[PDB]
Order: structure tokens, then sequence, then C-alpha cells
């Protein structure tokens, strides 16, 4: 279908274990010849006609077979009735469930390209904040083709500090990502916690005092008392059977308003405070890309404080401290680090690995 | 003090490594002299009546010294603003992340006791079923001497499950405390995030191009042009160290409106959703809590439903088989698995573990 949901989330949804029925079985309460009865339809107009309004023989076996006929149909009704009651509160959570699920895989797509959009973008502050305030830094002197080589030492130092930059993009894409891949995985967390949460607080009251009931004077009327050829009045077994009946109603209706009215509450609190948290795991990504890029713009402008100092201080050191600088700190960098001018400073002073070794 | 935060909380909101001050250093921009000044109270004043509306005489060494000295205390000035401003800004996050932790550590408390309070409460729903439709389950001869036998087999039987409700509280304060437990790492994990996305975000406007130009008209004047002692326009260097210090002024309210403004709607941001997901925490703990109590509920009926059957069906054999199940099932209990009726079944059939060894 249109589902998003990844291979073990879909499993977590489509498992119907956690939602128990602990309700009496038919093998419990009737005969395998009562269980399968399906009665004539004649004998289902016979039952229906004892809650009409009528003064009964006092021996009418066939009105006192039909008691006991419509407590068998009431047993099978009500069996039947909570059978469906459970798998309709598992077909409820499902749906609401997988449309949360979808919902939100949707919105994270959304965030996902608006992230990416922006980690694409490349990484300009160094070179900004340099053009808009050398002059301030040339020299006294500023003799006419003194500046012209002071320029062109810069846009060494310049042109190597941009390599920064380019380390930047790449570490800024990897976080991204990274923070990409905890958003879903979270998402997917909550999908299955909230499933499991649902089912978990499932507590229905018990039917256990209405079926047993009815399925003893079953028992002592058809075979030990055999109530319906003996003289017994049958107002009072129809009065018996009638209560009976409506006992099992009771239940039945206290039971799905369980599921209709209370036990809806409780998914409710629970599928708001999942989406209020899914509403959090947006807005945490994109504070977490936040942070990231201000991580990026503190080098930049430690570098741009450290390129023009050392222009002005030592331009003939510079381009080399500059090179020196960029390489030592680079790993500080991909490790997730800050990058402070005083450990831009301090990595000036040791040669770069690659110089070392001659690689380059 | 009143600080209910653990002891490496404490630490998270004592470092104050996070925000970084990028700005120009004294040392870069003027001389360890200039920065040892210390005006008199007469060369103040006189930097003071720059300002003041005049016309300047065509050489005055002793307002244009003091344009120079404007500059010098400008500097000085601004520096120790952009530190106040920082200082200010750990400040306050310190004393806003704490006050949510203790916050949230007193409600925190409130939902342990409440939790503890439910979790002390014996089950009795065991008992409380049997009760209630132990007479639909009596046999339907009920001789007068062989009723009270079955009673006092059921009261075995009874006694017997106590025991499963005895193991379900031991294992419903283990779990009450797990969940607590998790409660308040979750808790210190808000916080402690919540703290370090805050400072993550600050990203204040670089003050390069004010303090930059600054520095250096005071590089051109002092040595190299010797303003102060050739005759030079004196409305010159006023209108030139007059239009320096505003700039500086810029970019301080710059600076500092960033800090009131933008950066205080990020941290509310944080804030609001650090808080809106503590309230989650709330929540969450009490729906697991009731879950669990859940569970424990379906193991009673199923319970309950396996001896009043077994003790209509198999009178000879319940009390033999209620101790097989309870003891076969408890292993279930402790693991936190749920606890079917058919495996109470299947429990049954095989001899317990302490009557094949022994050791009872």
């Amino acid at each position: 279908p249109g589902d998003r949901c990844p291979r073990h989330v879909a499993r977590i949804i489509a498992e119907n274990d956690p939602p128990i029925r602990c309700d009496l079985t038919l093998q419990e309460l009737l005969s395998e010849v009562q269980v399968d009865f399906e009665p004539s339809a004649s004998e289902v107009v016979a039952m229906e006609g004892l809650m009409d309004e009528q003064h009964f023989i006092p021996h009418d076996p066939h009105s006192k077979k039909a008691a006991v006929q419509s407590l068998v149909i009431a047993i099978k009704t009500a069996d039947l009735l909570l059978q469906m009651i459970h798998e309709n509160v598992k077909r409820d959570i499902r749906t609401t469930c997988i449309q949360m699920a979808n919902e939100s895989y949707a919105r994270a797509d959304i965030v996902r390209d608006s992230l990416i959009a922006a980690s694409q973008g490349k990484y300009t502050a160094l070179g900004k904040i340099v053009f808009h305030s050398y002059t301030n830094f040339m020299p006294v002197n500023a003799n006419e083709s003194e500046k012209r080589a002071w320029m062109e030492m810069l846009g060494e130092c310049t042109s190597h500090g941009n390599k920064l930059c380019e380390m930047a993009n790449a570490q800024v894409e990897q976080e991204t990502r990274d923070i990409i891949n905890i958003m879903f995985k979270n998402i997917d967390d909550v999908v299955t916690q909230t499933t499991r949460a649902m089912r978990g607080v499932f507590d229905p009251p018990d039917t256990v005092k209405a079926l047993s009931a009815a399925a003893q004077l079953i028992r002592v009327w058809e075979h030990d008392n055999v109530i319906n050829d003996q003289s017994v009045s049958t107002s009072s077994v129809v009065t018996a059977a009638l209560e009976a009946n409506e006992n099992l109603a009771k239940a039945l209706r206290d039971v799905s308003g369980y599921a209709e009215v209370q036990f809806n509450r409780l998914c409710l609190s629970i599928l708001t405070s999942a989406k209020e948290r899914i509403d959090i795991i947006y807005h945490s990504a994109r504070s977490q890309h936040l942070a990231c890029n201000v991580r990026m713009n503190v080098a930049q402008q430690n570098l741009a404080t450290f390129i023009l100092t050392n222009a002005r201080e030592r331009p003939n050191d510079a381009v080399i401290r500059t090179r020196r600088a960029v390489a030592n700190t680079g790993i500080l960098l991909f490790t997730g680090q800050h990058i402070t001018r005083d450990a831009l400073d301090k990595a000036a002073e040791s040669k770069s690995v690659e110089e070392i070794v001659g690689m380059s």
C-alpha cells in the first residue's frame, strides 16, 4: 500500500498478542452439541416470543424448551461479541498507529530535504570577513608597490583557509546525515512504543459472573432436573432465563462501553503525547543542525582573525603558519570538536604531518 | 544550596566552554602601554567634551590628544562589554536550566511517591473473582455434606493461587523501581541536552570591522603621522574618531541586541520543547506502571478461570494442578512476560521443579 513503515516497525504493528482475551471459552460453558446448535427459524421465533408480555401455562414444555435454547444462543452470541470487541480494538489501534506513522514520516522527509538544503550551501563566512576588513590590517607605510605584494600574500593565506571551509562542508554533511538517521530511528521507536502502550493498558471488565451463571442453569435444567418434562412453573423458568440473558447483555454493554469510552480516553492521551514528542523530534533535529553550523561559523571567525593578525604581525611566516594551522586543526573538525583560536595558534607552531613524511 | 541535580549533571551545568568568544583581543589591537591606560579625571572630561557641539581650532593638540585617547577608551570599553555580554549569557543559561532541573525533580518525586502508593497495594483480584462466582461452579448434585468438602478443596486452590499474587507484587515493585530509575535518568538527559543546546546555538554578530578600524587609526596617528603635533585639521580628526566610537557602539548594541532579542527567542523555543518532553516523561512513566498492572490483572483472571474450571471438571486433581501451574509459570512472571491460560494449562501437566529435586 502507501505504508512507509520500516521492516521491524510493520512487524510490531502486525502482531496482535498484547491485547489478551481472558473470557470463559464455550467448551468450559456448553456441551459440544450445544455449541453446534444453529437453531431453526421456528426455534428462534419461539425464543424471541418469551420476551412478549404473556401469561404462561403452569406446564408449557414448548416455552420451557425455548428458555433453555435462549441461554445457549445468549452464550454463543456473547462469546462472538467478545471476540469481535477485541478484534475491533486491535483493528482500531493499527489504523490509528499506521496513520500516525505515515503522517510522521511525511513531515520527516520535509525536514530531511530542508536540512540538506542548508547543508549543501557552501561556507563563505571566512572569505566575507577578510574581504570586508582587510584594509584595516595593511601596514602603515602603504608604499605604492608594497601593498600589492601584501595582497598577494594575503590571497595565499585565504586560499589555504578555504580548505578549512571545504573540510567544514564535509563534516556538516556527515553530521546532517547522522542527524537524519537519529530522527527516523526516533520516530520508529515512538511508533513502536505507542502501539504496544495502547495494547498494554487494555483492561476490560471480566464477564465471569454472567457467563458462569448462564452455563449453570443449563447444567441444572438439562439433565439433572429435566425441568421441561416435569411439572414446574413455566413462568419461573422464563423469568429465570430472561434475567440471565439480560445479565449477559449488561456485561457485554459494560465491556463494549469500556472499549468505547474509558479505554478510548487512554489511547487518546497516549496518542496525544505520542504526537507531541514527534513534533519535538522535528524541532530537536533542526536545532542540532543549527548548533553544528554554529560550530563551523566559530571556526571561520577564529581562522579569519588568525589570518588577519598573522598577516599584519608576521607577513613573512603567514602563509606557512596558515597552512600548518588548518592541517593540524582539521582533525578537530572531523572529530566534532570546536576550533578555538588558541588551538589555531598552538597548531601553527608545529609542522604538518604531510610535510613531515613528504606526502605532499 | 537547594540543588537536586546529580553529580554529572551539575558538571555539565558548571562548564562554560560551549559559548565561545571570537572577538579580537586587546593585544591584537592596542599596545601594552595603551592597554594600561587608566586616564585621569581631566583626561576623561576632555574626551567627553569632543561630543559637545563646538568649532575647533585648525591646530588644537589638546583636543587631538583626547581624540586618540577616546579610541583607546572606546576599544577597552568594547572588550569589557563583550566579555560581560558572554558572561551574562552563560549566567542566564545556568539560572534557566538549574531552575527547570529543580522544578522537574520536584514533580518527579511527586510521581515517584504516587507510583509506590499503588504498587504497595496488594493484589486481591483473584480472590474477589472466585468469591463472587464460586457458586456457579459447584456440582449439580449439591449433597448436604458433599459441598463442604468441595469448598475446602477450593480453598486449597485459592491459597495456592494467592502465592501468584505474592509473586506479582514482587514483580510490580521491581518494575516500578526500574520505571522510576528510567524517569530520573531521562530527566537528567533532558537537562543536559537543554543546557548544551542553548550554548550551541549562540552565534552573535562579529565585531571585526569595528575593532580593526579603530586600532588602525590609532596605529596611523600615534607614531607614523604624529597628527597631534603636525598642523592637521582638528575637526577632521575629531570627526574621524567620533564616527569610530559610534561604529563601536553600533556593533556592541547589535551584539547585545542579538543576545537579548534573537538568541533569547531560540532559548525559549528550546526551553519550551524541553519543558514539553519532561511532561511526557511523567505521563510515560505513569502509563508504563499502568501497563504493568494490567499484565498482572491478566494473570489473575486466567488463574481464576483456570482454578474454577479445574475445580468443577477435575476436583480431585485441582489442588495439584493449581500448584504445578503457579510454580511453572511464575518464571514467566519475573521475566516480565504475560501469563496466558494456555500457558497455565500446559504448565499444570508437568511437575514442579521443587517436587522433582525434593526441595519441598
